[PDB]
């Protein structure tokens, strides 16, 4: 919600509160997405102000509270920041911000990142490209200069970010995206790479010292329509786990798709259907295997633009023998959402 | 405050700091209440949308903020977020609504919870229907369909949350509560009941597979004078400590009496009085025993509805020799309070 | 931002978001501000409300959010509260606060705290009178009960924080601050004692059961120039490590300078000059000893209001041969701020 706008500065305060649950079969622990309560509220704000008429500057911030924790001694798990950054944006010569931002492969990623709860498997949290990441300064461009309609570019560099576990941390990186959208048809691939720490290089899974990400999408989103594909690689980038042995890396080399349908009714229906799979290679003592593996059919009902309620189901593909020992069970989840 | 209407929509963020300390003798260790700083914030949403003439969405999110901690390791101690859930309400149907919210049986405790800090003693976090728990879904229905002034009652349901400790854990259960209120009067019930997890079954203390929990109200909330009365039992359901073997658990049975009285003054003052007695039966090892037992006399000042301050005794009336090592010492709070 | 303004009640919720990197050599171990993402943001409100034409009520609440953080188990690392206190005001009698607040001495060391990014360093939290403390009851004056113009006066009362670190503890103790200000000159004194404790007497460094803070400012900040020095001491206050034994204490006695110079010109460039040393003596095993020990050259442009950027380079006088193994590296920090 707009909360304020005066002397050329607007600031957005919006936020929301989700009642959320997963259902999945006993523990959960087998499944998809797990089990029980999952509510959770977000609070952040955005805003933007009148520098000169060539000259915008904006910030954002953007923090994570869920609602499924006790009072007591677990009160802060899953709590955190997501986004924090500022920037300058100048004419059509372009942008620039600096902080915790979504990596560039996300450019692309982002066309399928459209389900009501699941989905978007592949854009992990502090990994490097795909996803929330900090330290990153990213410059963009809009319509080539002011030259080109549609089309767009993305220049960004990754600060290393040593931290205690080699899952949240990195070494340094560039990457970039380019894309162009014409009248419904939207299409966008992006490239990263990046130092792995010594830290990521000690772990049992994942071996190299350089770590790639990349990531190409096709899209239609003309009226009530929305059709989306992405296709993927990458290298010692995504992080992994064997139950087993309770071993713990990144995967030598994944190969991903993901693919999304989804239609707008005018009296608020969005019925979703999708289609995910994330391969793993040279897993050292397992090999091939399948890390992600399921479709998707949920709606979603917008009551407005205030409040929507919806359901999203996971028929889970992944075996039960699963060689990494991810879980094969289904998961469904149904939420209640208010948002300003 | 209202910071935001337009469309339908409106939006309060609301919050406040308190300056607080509290006295009790020596460490305070030995006391009701303990000793020290006890300043805090707290920050706060709750949105209304209209989405037609009979359907209104609405969402809450609530904040503790500490500020009694330092910069330091103990920064967190004590933050956590206390409610988390949107949901719709229909006309005279009823309204719905899911996430962490207060239990049922606070519908009745309530009555009594008006002390300006201490009091609703029996309203514990996360102790299935006294008080703010995670993961109910509550059906509410006001004036009984639209068609009786002054009746209400409530049905809920617990979802299992299954906790690294005893204490904030709980089974699947179902509460449910009514309440009649005409012209200052106000009458309540509410009863809740409710499987134990196996973690909670471990403990020392309480013995039994099902918790539950009852307690009734009356009240007299007429022009500037407010009296009400409490009374409740449990069952497996309010969690103790003997201090003496560093024991953790549930009291078998308890039996409590909430009374207050109180009077505002329109100039600003509100004296109050209390009385509050909470006994535990058959707790092993011991037997019976008292687990709260006071008289409360204090007041408020209220500048505005901004801003006041207040002074809080709590006459302890445990004795010394407490079985369960419960604090016999008395405790008053000072306070001074903004809010919007 | 006033968000909120009706009915005598005025809100501000404020804010930003900082991309901030530094950069030092190597690790950065061996530096004077480490090395890396130092993103952040702040979130905050304060509020005032007219009780009388002579009466006014008062409250502020401001947190810290780090942005360089992963989302996984370091995701709350240094995130605080800053700020938590409510007060009264009235007519030119005076004011009084409780809370979490600024110390008193701060009411000195405020005159050179002007640094872009760094300085201030003898301001640290939850340190006695010398920055931000919790429990702490501050009366204060304004022009000497409206007598005197431009001379105002200040006495604090610090309540015992007993904390699991010597380093975040205190003990009870009294202080206070005398300033006046007339037409661009400013000159302040401030003092403050209390008492250590027991945690505080077991640490290796520092030996005593009192602990004593005091400074003087003087400052010229008229039109475009900016101009300010500080002095102070110290005794059992300042808290030191030596990196060597990784013993942890306090000093025995500081002895500390500071000052700034700065211009800004009109079209938003604020050059920045400064120099900052911090002596410890008596340090046991040591003796005689640098803490802080530099020069600062530097620039802000603030764009608006609400947008500026900043380079602060830290000349980092502190030898490599530094008895206690403080940082002897150079560090330059670079951000930029978006501000509501
Ligand atoms: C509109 C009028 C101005 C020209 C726009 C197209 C420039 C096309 C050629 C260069 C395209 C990027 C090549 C790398
Ligand atoms: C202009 C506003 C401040 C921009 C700071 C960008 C830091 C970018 C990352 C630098 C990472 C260095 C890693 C060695
Ligand atoms: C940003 C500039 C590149 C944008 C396109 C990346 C396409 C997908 C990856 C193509 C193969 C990369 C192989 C290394
Ligand atoms: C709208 C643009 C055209 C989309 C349909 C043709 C390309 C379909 C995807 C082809 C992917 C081939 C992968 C080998
Ligand atoms: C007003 C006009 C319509 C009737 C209201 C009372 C219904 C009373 C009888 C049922 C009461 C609840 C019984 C269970
Ligand atoms: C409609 C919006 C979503 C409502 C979800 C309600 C979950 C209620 C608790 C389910 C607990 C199951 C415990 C086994
Ligand atoms: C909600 C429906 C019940 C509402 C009234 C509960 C009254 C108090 C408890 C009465 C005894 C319950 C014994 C089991
Ligand atoms: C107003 C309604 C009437 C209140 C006074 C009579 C009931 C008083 C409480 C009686 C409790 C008896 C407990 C056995
Ligand atoms: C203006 C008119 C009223 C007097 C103001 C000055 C009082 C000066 C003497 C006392 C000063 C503080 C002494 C301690
Ligand atoms: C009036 C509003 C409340 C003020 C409370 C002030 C507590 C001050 C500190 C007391 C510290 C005692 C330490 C023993
Ligand atoms: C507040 C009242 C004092 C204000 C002035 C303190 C000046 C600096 C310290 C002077 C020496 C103090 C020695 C003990
Ligand atoms: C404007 C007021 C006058 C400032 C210049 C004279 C005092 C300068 C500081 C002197 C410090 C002496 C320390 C011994």
């Amino acid at each position: 919600a707009e909360i304020y706008n005066k002397d050329g500065n607007k600031v957005d305060l919006y936020g929301k509160a989700v009642g959320l649950h997963y259902f999945s079969k006993g523990n959960g622990e087998n499944s998809y997405g797990g089990n029980g309560d999952m509510t959770y509220a977000r609070l952040g704000f955005k805003g933007e102000t009148q520098i000169n008429s060539d000259l915008t500057g904006y910030g954002q911030w953007e923090y994570n509270f869920q609602g499924n924790n006790s009072e007591g001694a677990d009160a802060q798990t899953g709590n955190k920041t997501r986004l924090a950054f500022a920037g300058l944006k100048y004419a059509d010569v372009g942008s620039f911000d600096y902080g915790r931002n979504y990596g560039v492969v996300y450019d692309a990623l982002g066309y399928t990142d459209m389900l009501p709860e699941f989905g978007g498997d592949t854009a992990y949290s502090d990994d490097f490209f795909v996803g929330r990441v900090g330290g990153v300064a990213t410059y963009r461009n809009s319509n080539f200069f002011g030259l080109v309609d549609g089309l767009n570019f993305a220049v960004q560099y990754l600060g290393k970010n040593e931290r205690d576990t080699a899952r949240r941390s990195n070494g340094d990186g560039v990457g970039g995206s380019i894309s162009y959208e014409y009248e419904g048809f939207g299409i966008v691939g992006a490239y990263g790479a990046a130092d792995r720490t010594n830290l990521q290089e000690a772990q049992p899974l994942g071996n190299g010292k350089k770590a790639e990400q990349w990531a190409t999408g096709l899209k239609y989103d003309a009226n009530n329509i929305y059709l989306a594909a992405n296709y993927g690689e990458t290298r010692n980038a995504t992080p992994i786990t064997n139950k087993f042995t309770n071993t713990s890396g990144f995967a030598n080399k994944t190969q991903d798709v993901l693919l999304v349908a989804q239609y707008q009714f005018d009296f608020g229906l969005r019925p979703s259907i999708a289609y995910t799979k994330s391969k793993a290679k040279d897993v050292e003592g397992i090999g091939d295997v399948d890390l992600v593996n399921y479709f998707e059919v949920g709606a979603t009902y917008y009551f407005n633009k205030n409040m929507s309620t919806y359901v999203d189901y996971i028929i889970n593909q992944i075996d039960s023998d699963n060689k990494l020992g991810v879980g094969s069970d289904d998961t469904v989840a149904v939420g209640i959402v208010y948002q300003f």
